[PDB]
């Protein structure tokens, strides 16, 4: 009798914002400029 | 008698405001300007 | 007998709010200018 | 009998306001201005 | 008979509020300038 | 002036040797048996 | 003039071996058995 | 003049043996019997 | 003149040996039997 | 001039031997058994 | 003999780069939110 | 005999650089968010 | 015989740079937030 | 014989750099928030 | 015969760095936070 | 909760009286003889 | 809750007299004679 | 909870009586001769 | 709880009496003769 | 809790009685006579 229930994983957000600039949620590399 | 229910996955966001900038998921790599 | 229930991960955030400038979850590495 | 019930992980933030500058969750390496 | 519950791990916070400068979770290395 | 170059992400393996039993790579929520 | 380069990111493995039992990268919820 | 380079992230492993009983990188929750 | 150069992070592990038993890299929550 | 390298972070472990038992990297609650 | 020339009168600008916000040469009154 | 020759008046700018908030060259009264 | 040459006024700036925030010449009354 | 030249007035600034708070040139009243 | 030339007046400044606080030229009065 | 109200801008006057010379609000440049 | 009220500015005058002579608001440059 | 109000700013004059002569609220340049 | 009120600014006058000779509020620069 | 009130500039005159010579508010250069 094994019962698994509600998990949740968020990453980056549930709820986001207005964006005027830049946003990333996950980057292996660069350059970001706002 | 295995019983799952529930679970949720966001990688990024649910929900996302207007944008005037510059918004990326995920990048392995580059130049972002906003 | 096992139940497990209502875990949560938030790597960044839930709420994020109006952004002018540079909002990264994760990165390698790089350069950033805000 | 086991029972395992409400955990919470929470990396950077639940609640992230207004941003002008830079915010990074995690970085390997690199350069930030703000 | 075993129950666990109410557990919870923030590692940078739970509200940050607004941002002009630099804010970084983790950061292995690097040159942050605010 | 800007060059960005050589970045790589792996998430759940390069090489993957030989499966008699389960591998699965991302699972968002269910029974897994080997 | 930015220059970025050769960054990597890993999440589970680069190099998985041999499985009889069972592996996985990334779980939600569920019940595993090996 | 900004140079960034050579920086890795590894969450599980880069090399993982063989594999009878059970392995998982990242788990929100649930049961693991090996 | 910025240089950053040779950062690591490394979570659980860079070399996994084998495993008759449980590995669990992160776990918010849950019941684990070895 | 701003020169940064070589910082390495290690969480767990950077060579894990075999396991007949459980190993766990973090944990925010639940009931081990081995 | 009089001889007049070469005057010039800017009130605002002469050149103006990229808005995203709220950009106003003259106002009597009012509310302004960017 | 009279000469007169290179006169020049500005009142906000000559030149304006971009805009995320707010730029209001001149106003006699209210509010004013950015 | 008269000769007026080379003259100028500034009221604010002659360059004004990149904003996220406020800026108003001249205001007679008000509530300004940035 | 009169001659008169290179006369120069600033009230506020010549070069102004980015802003991320609140400029004002001039103000007869009110409340400043930055 | 009569010369004069070369004359210059600055109320608040020529060259006015970065800002995320308050800066003012005149003021007859009221509050200022930063 | 805004509210802007009985904001006043006079450039020259309200009330000019009568004229048998020369009156200009603004002149950018010339001769003006009464 | 935000209100401002009752703001006013005047350049030149409110209430100007009879003119025999010569008046001007501003001038960028030239020759007034009266 | 910001109040402002009863704010006035007057650059030449209120009341300008009767003129015979030469009358300029600004001048950038140039010759006047009354 | 901020209130601001009855702040005044007079640059010049308030009021100026009648004129034969000359009356400049604001001069750069130039040759005045009464 | 702020309140401010009632505060006053002048920078010429309130009340410029008659004028048959030259009057000045600011000069930045130039030559006068009376």
């Amino acid at each position: 009798g094994y019962e698994v229930h509600h998990q949740k994983l968020v990453f980056f957000a549930e709820d986001v914002g207005s964006n005027k600039g830049a946003i990333i949620g996950l980057m292996v590399g660069g350059v970001v400029i706002a």
